[PDB]
């Protein structure tokens, strides 16, 4: 039984300007703490549909956001807008705006990185943070981000969205066909994600007309491609496009811990941000907890959304609330 999902239509949406010409969108439900939800790549506020209504009912004010570069929230064209450093100080006079002196943050994917840097450089802000897949790594001012992307092979496709316009055209070619290629369970997977720099892109050996995952609607996809047909694929690419920045900004950190409550979530069968990549988090983060989801690939919130919400809400529960 999938829990209660959204219907667009039928949400409160919110607008935020942060700066003049960044307004960001968010959806907002429920009564109780303030819990921010963030997304990851290439996503929405609505990959939190089987979540939003859930942590509604067990006494949260729920606000899914449309991160910098989606949807109904700003898209600039430049590079440096979507740093961890200037995406950070948006978060924090968003909740300045709203008059919410801290929320909780949840995150998934480059939004659950987003989240860690929140606990890290915000913690006053922040009352807990939850991420999904995504750990926490202290960086290492002795390496640089160029050679730890090069030294993991699962990181390629990371090199391949570095030059502007190349990975926008293909994932811009045809977005039902991209959103189809994605949006897949671990075993119905169409992607190598392995040497896709030599091999000129992601979907250059996937099928040109994909079946539908199990996980997802084709209803559920069209929304998807809406929302890209807003602005593209530009300023979701681009953050992926700050790293010398954002490993610069993550050793101005470097000593401290979070002390703030924690908790981390890995995913079985997402075989890019793998569980180990988790390991040891809890000696620089002392009141780590932990979940974990079998069977659960990298679309974490579609693919095991029951178990989501009952590792989240537990964790809310007894931490946050």
């Amino acid at each position: 039984p999938l829990p209660t999902s959204c219907n667009p239509s039928d949400m409160s949406h919110g607008y935020v300007t942060v700066k003049p010409r960044v307004r960001l969108h968010f959806v907002e439900l429920g009564s109780g703490p303030a819990v921010c939800l963030c997304h990851g790549f290439p996503e929405s506020w609505y990959s939190w549909r089987y979540q939003i209504p859930a942590l509604a009912q067990a006494g949260y004010r729920v606000l899914a956001m449309d991160m910098k570069g989606y949807g109904e929230s700003s898209a600039p064209p430049e590079i440096e807008e979507y740093c961890m450093e200037v995406l950070c100080k948006e978060m924090v006079t968003f909740l300045d705006k709203l008059g919410l002196s801290q929320a909780v943050f949840i995150g998934h994917d480059w939004g659950g990185m987003l989240v860690w840097y929140m606990a890290l450089f915000y913690p006053e802000r922040v009352r807990a943070v939850a991420s999904l897949n995504t750990p926490f790594i202290p960086a290492n001012p002795n390496m640089s981000p160029l050679e730890s992307i090069k030294a993991n092979p699962v990181f390629d496709y990371q090199l391949y969205f570095q030059e502007p316009g190349v990975a926008e055209a293909e994932l811009e070619q045809n977005l039902s066909r991209t959103f189809k290629s994605l949006f897949r369970a671990s075993d119905e997977s169409v992607l190598s994600m392995h040497k896709v720099c030599e091999a000129g892109g992601l979907f250059v050996n996937s099928p040109e007309e994909p079946s539908l995952s199990r996980m997802v609607t084709e209803e559920e996809i069209q929304f998807y491609v809406q929302q890209f047909k807003k602005s593209g694929f530009r300023g979701p690419l681009n953050w992926y496009r700050n790293m010398e920045r954002n490993w610069k900004w993550a050793c101005k950190s470097l000593g401290r811990k979070i002390l703030i409550p924690a908790l981390m979530v890995t995913a079985e069968k997402d075989f890019v941000l793998v569980p180990q990549m988790s390991q040891h988090m809890e000696d620089w983060i002392p009141h780590l907890k932990r979940g974990h989801i079998e069977d659960c690939g990298h679309w974490t919130q579609m693919d095991k959304p029951t178990e989501v919400n009952q590792i989240l809400i537990k964790w809310l529960d007894s931490d946050a609330r």
